[PDB]
């Protein structure tokens, strides 16, 4: 009976089994006997698995014996081995015919682990250094190392997938992905593992730059091989070293510019779901790089760009100024030279409001962000396109005669001057001035004016069901500005004389201000102070973020005038390699001193 | 052992360590018996006692309690229901954590009167901290928000219809035919029927709590300000009966409370509730000195 055979494994006896096997020979879910044997093992105390594989001999089509439930669809008896650290039993199964098993069940992509679906990304994701060794070496059948899954995840793939950023974690998840990429190199010394891609086309590295895995980054961007067969695995090198001092350099593959995403331009557009995209820049390459490129190709573009918006701003201040007042929009063109001027200066204005309402639209179709976090991730992009949108409102509304364009004007030029504090991120000094200003506005103001909101609008009218009228002092729109004067100094604890009992009015007064004027605002000055002894330094990363935003997209915008002029590093021979004794690459060069070493 | 610890490193330490010995003897010896069952006079179970005395390492080691051997398994109250690489998926026992035969654990922690040392880090344990969240998550969050609809509402009624207040002679006044003196007096009525619930909702309250009187502004600052709008809704209705002008003074009061009361509400969301908090403790400690 099954459920005997199964009492009986479970039990860890091999006697039903040997009463059964010379009339076995006379003669759901799907779990096999040998499964059930080794998942009721104790102390390598289960033993049936030879019994059971020798009697089939005796009888290749069990070897390959599979679960059925979409919960564990395709689990594999080599995977259950695996995943106890199984040596013995791992390499019996091997030698016996029983490393290509696709575990493509729910559990293996709602509560789960993911390391793959292959025996080989089970054995490297677990830590298993020795048993990875063997099936990948195995003789009877060696386990494949470029293997690709479902969602196109390799070994590699898989190791960025597992990584969690802490320092033990990231510690064994470097050391194995360095041993298996060597070992793809002694075994295939012609392929090239890296640049192997999943569905979504993102190489382990790009992969491990999106995720927010700065660990594995960081090593991988670090990487340099001394052994002399695989030295072409290598992505940084030393150049010469005299004394103390030392010249490397790095690779840049495809950092600055690669196919379809680099490593920069996924860092800096991340959608701010990562973790750590600010930090991300902190990596010794990137830094060098983004320094390098601000120094020599686009501060001048940037300052010339400033002073392009300056003047802009200039002259559509300039022009608001002079509107013309008599009669209803349009006006007729006077002869006089200032209003030639004048109307130049306005179609200039409009000129740029459209220009700034394309560029908005363009950013909104390329970088398609959330409707949540839309005032976390850029704060100054629907400034711009607010900017852009009153102005075009004005430009709507002044030939449709009608005196209301003014009121749109007047905000989009407010706006204008307001948004000039931009430009303070070419400057560290006043770019991280700008970015606490944001920090506040988004956070403490909107606590507190929804706070102070409730208490105001609770006195109000509590003051104005007490007041009668019998100027116009009992009104809600008056009152509540009445009270609002109190937070700026300019209360008059007595501005009306209309009230039935005088008591209740100045209780109700000095309520107010012990409760919003001394309570609260001092509250709020406190709470602006913590807040900026806390964000003191990631002000100083959000800054440095937006420089680099700053500079990818300048140099994209400008391909046109010099596409390739400006490539970063220089082009040069490292050493040789195996394949073909030829490495070139764009390396970048950085200088370095230390004692210690000597 | 419940009744001499200290909430220190080491005497927790060796309480914990004798609690688990003599527990396991106790299994041993009467493998029929079941000992934590036992209470006092007070009628409080050890794991009652410790919570609400206010020794929380006695009660995370009680609720955290596990033990593999086979006679003795039923002692434990943690179980581990699988694991597979470096995953796990454990039980916890609840036995009557949720709902218990007069007093369970979460309802001594929550309803303390203060005099504990830390009735607050007492809900930092494991299986309280997630029956929380969940209980937010699933079957409450809907039911607060809208008891803060309704609030909002019955403010809103409340204030438009003391905004209209009659003005012309003395209370009472005759009801005009117009519909919006209808209006008027139904939203009237409207208030006074809230303030008749919140008054009844503070006594009942007071009742059931008997809480001090030196520490009646730490314990609770919200259910007396809550009683007091009441009062003065009430008071306002017996002066406008009365034949009294008076009642506008206390009506007045009593609406600037009910909006500043709104803050109340704010204890739903994480970063308004920590907000009106810091009020509360400002307001009781910095303005009085
Ligand atoms: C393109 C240029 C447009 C920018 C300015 C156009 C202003 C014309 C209005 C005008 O002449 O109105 C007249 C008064 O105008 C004046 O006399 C004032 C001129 C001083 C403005 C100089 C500051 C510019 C910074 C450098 C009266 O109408
Ligand atoms: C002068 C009239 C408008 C120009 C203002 C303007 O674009 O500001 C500057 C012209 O900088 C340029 O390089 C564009 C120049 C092209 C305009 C030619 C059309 C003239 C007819 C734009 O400066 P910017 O800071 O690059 O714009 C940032 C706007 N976002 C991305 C923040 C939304
Ligand atoms: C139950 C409902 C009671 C709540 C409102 C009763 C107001 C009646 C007073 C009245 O009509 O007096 C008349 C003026 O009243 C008006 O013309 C003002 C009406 C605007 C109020 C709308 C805001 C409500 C939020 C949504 C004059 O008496
Ligand atoms: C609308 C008129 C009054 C209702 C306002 C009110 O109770 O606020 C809400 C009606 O929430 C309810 O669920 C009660 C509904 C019953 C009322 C029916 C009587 C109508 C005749 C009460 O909301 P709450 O926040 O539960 O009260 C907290 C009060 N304490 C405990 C802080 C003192
Ligand atoms: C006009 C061109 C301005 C040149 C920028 C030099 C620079 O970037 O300075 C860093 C920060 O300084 C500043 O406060 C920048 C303020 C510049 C004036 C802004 C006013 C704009 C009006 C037009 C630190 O420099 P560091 O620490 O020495 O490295
Ligand atoms: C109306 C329903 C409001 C939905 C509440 C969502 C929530 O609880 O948000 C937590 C705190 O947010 C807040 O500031 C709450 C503010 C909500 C608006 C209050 C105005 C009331 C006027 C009526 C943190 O969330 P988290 O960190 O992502 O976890
Ligand atoms: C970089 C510069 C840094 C600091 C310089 C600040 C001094 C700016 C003074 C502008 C002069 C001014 O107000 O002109 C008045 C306003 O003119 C403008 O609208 C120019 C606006 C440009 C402002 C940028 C500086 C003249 O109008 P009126 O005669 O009053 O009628
Ligand atoms: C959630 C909403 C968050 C923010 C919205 C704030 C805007 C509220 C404006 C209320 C309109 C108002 O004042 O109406 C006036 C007052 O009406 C009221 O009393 C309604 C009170 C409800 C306030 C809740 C918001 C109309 O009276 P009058 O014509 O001045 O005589
Ligand atoms: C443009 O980029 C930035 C801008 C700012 C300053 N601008 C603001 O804070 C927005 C204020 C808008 C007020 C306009 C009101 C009108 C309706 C009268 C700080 C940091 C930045 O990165
Ligand atoms: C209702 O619960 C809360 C309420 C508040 C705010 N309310 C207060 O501070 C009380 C102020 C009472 C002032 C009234 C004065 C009348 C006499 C004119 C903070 C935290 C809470 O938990």
């Amino acid at each position: 009976d099954r459920r005997s055979i199964f009492d009986a494994v479970a039990q860890s006896n091999c006697q039903e089994l040997e009463s059964l096997l010379p009339f076995l020979q006379r003669s759901e879910t799907g779990k096999t006997c040998l499964l059930k044997a080794m998942l009721n093992l104790h102390n390598g105390q289960n033993d049936t698995i030879a019994l059971l594989l020798d009697v089939a001999r005796k009888t290749k089509q069990f070897v390959n014996a599979s679960y059925t439930d979409s919960y564990y669809k395709g689990q594999t008896a080599l995977h259950i081995a695996i995943e106890r650290r199984n040596m013995t039993l791992v390499t019996l199964l091997v030698e016996n015919g029983a490393v290509q098993a696709a575990a493509n069940g729910d559990f293996f992509k709602r509560p789960g682990f993911y390391f793959g679906e292959l025996p080989l990304s089970l054995a490297a994701c677990t830590n298993q250094l020795a048993i990875v060794k063997f099936l990948l070496q195995n003789s009877w059948q060696p386990a494949d190392i470029s293997a690709r899954d479902s969602v196109g995840n390799t070994v590699l793939h898989a190791l960025v997938e597992v990584a969690d950023n802490t320092v033990d974690n990231t510690k064994f998840v470097t050391s194995m992905y360095n041993e298996i990429l060597i070992l793809g190199a002694k075994l295939h010394p012609t392929l090239k593992l890296e640049e192997i891609t999943n569905r979504k086309g993102l190489t382990p590295l790009a992969l491990a730059a999106s995720s927010g895995k700065i660990g594995v980054l960081a090593y991988i961007l670090q990487r340099e091989i001394h052994e002399p067969e695989c030295r072409h695995l290598s992505r940084k090198f030393t150049e010469w070293a005299y004394g103390p001092v030392h010249s490397s350099l790095y690779d840049l593959s495809c950092i600055d510019t690669c196919e379809k995403n680099s490593v920069l331009e996924v860092i800096a557009y991340s959608s701010s779901e990562t973790p750590n995209r600010h930090d991300m820049l902190l990596v010794e390459p990137l830094n060098r790089l983004l320094q390098d490129k601000w120094d020599r190709f686009v501060k001048r573009i940037f300052y010339f760009n400033f002073f392009v918006y300056c003047l802009y701003m200039i002259i559509f201040t300039a022009a608001a100024y002079y509107r013309p007042v008599e009669g209803l929009p349009p006006y007729k063109l006077k002869n006089t030279v200032g209003d030639y001027f004048r109307v130049t200066g306005e179609i200039l204005s409009v000129s740029g409001g459209v220009y700034f309402f394309f560029r908005g639209i363009q950013y909104f179709l390329q970088r398609r962000p959330s409707l949540k976090s839309l005032f976390v991730d850029s704060y100054s992009e629907i400034l711009f396109f607010v900017q852009s949108l009153f102005m075009l409102v004005s430009v709507v509304l002044y030939f449709s005669q009608r005196k209301e364009y003014v009121a749109s004007m007047v905000f989009s030029l407010a706006m204008g001057w307001t948004n000039m504090l931009y430009y303070t991120r070419g400057f560290q000094q006043m770019g991280i001035y700008a970015v606490m200003i944001e920090k506040m506005i988004l956070r403490d103001l909107c606590r507190f004016m929804f706070v102070y909101l409730v208490f105001l609008f609770g006195f109000s009218t509590a003051v104005v069901t007490l007041i009668e009228d019998g100027n116009s002092y009992n009104s809600l729109y008056s009152t509540c500005l009445e009270l609002f004067k109190f937070t700026i100094g300019m209360g008059d604890l007595e501005f009306t004389e209309n009230y039935d009992f005088k008591a209740v009015f100045i209780i109700l007064l000095l309520a107010y201000v012990i409760l919003t004027y001394i309570l609260l605002l001092n509250m709020l000055i406190a709470l602006m102070g913590e807040t900026v002894n806390k964000i003191a330094q990631e002000s100083k990363n959000i800054w440095k973020l937006q420089r680099a935003i700053t500079i990818l997209d300048t140099e994209k915008s400008f391909l046109k005038c010099m596409r390739k002029a400006f490539r970063s590093g220089k082009l040069l021979q490292v050493g040789f390699t195996p394949d073909g004794k030829d490495d070139y690459r764009w390396c970048f060069r950085v200088d370095e001193v230390n004692w210690t070493t000597w």
